[PDB]
């Protein structure tokens, strides 16, 4: 083993260390060799009233330092006139805590949708 | 080491286990420490007829828990009139097995689309 | 330990090997035991013109094998006229070096976006 502490152990031999998880439905998963940490939530909005919408969301855990990327998405959480795929989505904001999402529709009839967002960072 | 097998000496030493995959264009990766699964995939649809389009989607392998977080887009298989980004989607539904993805278009022209899915879960 | 090598230690232990990483806005996370790449970026646009509008996008770095998975997203950079989820995307190609994003616009103002990737490969 080459040392004395656990480690001195791994290093010796060239071994990672486990990655550890919040294994729920707004959940986060962190690499503990590197820092990385990767997270995934949504939130259910509802009907997309036109025009812009903003809305804040956030993050599981906070990102101890920095938030890299997001990847956000359009879930459908019921159907009362027409699909949440007539809704499309961009992130206007990233921070350390959470984001802002800006939302829009191309067909006017009621939806019922939320919003869904990967994140990189550590 | 101060263990005599393979995972008393991890936890001794505080060493974790190594990831396992299958690195197809249809493929998983999966975290052994923590048992989060990440999995993508993809399924070439062709042209958007209008109006609200369902399609299940199988995952690559089943989730043995639970999907937690699925990542619908737009792929463009080709170009015969105009683009697949003129195609949208959002999720309907999500399961161990599977999810619903549904489409709509902004444009009425033809498209040759396909849905791309990364999926996170354990 | 049952072996006088690094990798012959791990593997009579059963250890995985350190994950690496570029944390940068346009970064890298790869795990050594499986050999997998995830990959995120980001690139300025400004206002979408009307049409269809391709884009090459180039990884942060090469895959050394295959690009297996893209993820486009569209991110507000600012509001000049309307929000950038006005606008959305496809992927056309992917290669080790990168992807081809197609973009088109649903409402005709004036948008300042960007567009996001996370890729995945080895
Ligand atoms: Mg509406
Ligand atoms: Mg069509
Ligand atoms: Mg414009």
């Amino acid at each position: 083993l080459g040392a004395n502490t656990a480690a001195g152990a791994r290093n010796n031999i060239g071994a990672g260390v486990p990655a550890t998880a919040s294994r729920a439905l707004n959940g986060w998963w962190k690499d503990n060799d590197t820092g990385l940490i990767v997270q995934w939530m949504q939130v259910n909005v509802g009907d997309h009233p036109g025009g812009i919408i903003d809305r804040t969301l956030t993050f599981p855990i906070a990102f101890p330092s920095a938030c890299l990327h997001v990847v956000p998405t359009v879930k459908e959480v019921g159907r009362p006139a027409t699909s949440a795929s007539t809704v499309t989505v961009a992130d206007v904001s990233v921070s350390n805590t959470g984001c802002v999402i800006v939302s829009s529709e191309y067909y006017g009839l009621a939806q019922n949708y939320g919003i869904r967002v990967m994140a990189i960072g550590y």
